[PDB]
């Protein structure tokens, strides 16, 4: 019964999360058609890996975004000349003030993982490598590995009829341990 | 009388049993459409068997899941390439970066059993063999005794209603005893 | 009263298949004005029948589908010429590269069955003969038994009133088993 | 691998001809996109009744 009450609620516990799953579904921008990661680093110098595309040129050139943070591993932009461009293997070419085009200013790296499974979510889509995920393995896009650059409420409905269930789940525990004190005592 | 209290109970531990049992019930997925099951393998090289169609592919190539158990015998998948198919026999098929498309990478097996009833439940719909089930016979899926691969509230009825037959019994129990009681002494 | 429960278990059971099959219901193209289905076979050789018309000639010449499946008996077509047209009878004739028009490039047979009941749903409209629907019988289109070829919500009303009706049934049980309930004891 | 390798030639010569020099959909799709709004209903009326089942 104790038991079962673990069984259910352990079921009960799933349907919660299936549906917060369920919940949770439904400036340059450079999309991954196929699989990778972008590579990116943190003040400190840590690596993270996100497939969100949004950056923004800070007021330091390496490829910051909102914060502030740049891109690896040698190549920056801190000018105005005319404009930038992402070529579809991630070469970063520019034409600028400097009277020059520069082709790879810098290009983009992209990271694969044996296993995305074992990734750690830091949040807001950025994950950090791990034992599970195993070591990065970096490759450029157009390349080997990796595609060139491009360029729901089924949740909600499981959710619900999994919330549901647990709703059940109670219903029949409920029942029993009122037999037991119905039972209690004969 | 004690006897009587044993059939109650008896009867009683089955109701729950039944409701319990009435409880449950009420990436790459591949599916089995008839009869047999997945074989699959534990770190260990133990072998167990398995409905479940849920795999995702590790770290490392073999078909490894959430874990990163691989599959038997030969046929493993660590590459990117473009895509990778399961085919309806069970035969996996690629087309990769090594510039080829592979046919039979490996080809799943299946595995059927005298007695279903006879396997040993270890949890999460995964079953090992045992004396009782007899040995696994080995086939494929579309061919001899495996078809291809395809590409509740009533327990709940019954639980409540054996939940609420014990409750019955345990009343006749009482009232005999009451009546023995009663009875002491006359 | 537990058969009355099966009474009213089978008959919620069947409100919900009548609700489901209520809810089944409600590139060349050949559609089948009469009787009769297409023949069609797998890579196997095992032989399946369908009424869906749509077709797709694949890279192999034979009446391939988006699979690649032809058609039979002696009949294929693996060439660009001009056009290609099928029959009223089934016929299959070209204009072609080869500087020739031919005639009955092959012509498409049709089957019958003794009982369509009999037959076991492969699942996308597709059909096989099993031993209660009898042996196919075939034919061609304008002959015999098969005719030329030619070139809801209600069922939702049903459904939903057949679900009510288990609803409904489940009321009853329910009350009588409180009756007894409280019957018990008195 | 499935569309099989590409066979060249040029135009007007074998295979291929010389170089010359929609809403139904939406109908479709209108009323295809309807179909799975009834689809939901007909699950959630079930659902309720199995809630109003539940339990009787």
């Amino acid at each position: 019964m104790i038991s079962s009450l673990w069984i259910a609620k352990t079921g009960l516990d799933a349907q919660q999360t299936n549906m917060d799953v369920i919940a949770n579904n439904l400036s340059k921008d450079v999309a991954i058609k196929g699989q990778g990661f972008f590579q990116v680093m943190l003040p400190d110098g840590t690596s993270a890996y996100t497939r969100d595309g949004s950056f923004q040129v800070d007021q330091n050139g390496q490829l910051v975004t909102a914060g502030g943070f740049q891109v690896q591993p040698a190549i920056t932009i801190p000018a105005n000349a005319l404009s930038i461009t992402i070529g579809r293997d991630g070469v970063v070419s520019v034409t600028q003030q400097g009277q020059a085009a520069p082709v790879q200013v810098g290009q983009l790296n992209l990271t694969t993982f044996m296993n995305d499974t074992g990734l750690e979510s830091i949040g807001e889509n950025l994950y950090i490598e791990t034992q599970s995920s195993g070591a990065p393995n970096e490759s450029t896009p157009g390349l080997n590995g990796a595609g060139l650059l491009y360029q729901v409420a089924e949740e909600l409905v499981n959710m619900i009829q999994v919330q549901r269930a647990y709703e059940i789940n109670s219903k029949a525990v409920s029942t029993t341990d009122q037999m037991l004190q119905k039972l209690t005592q004969l």
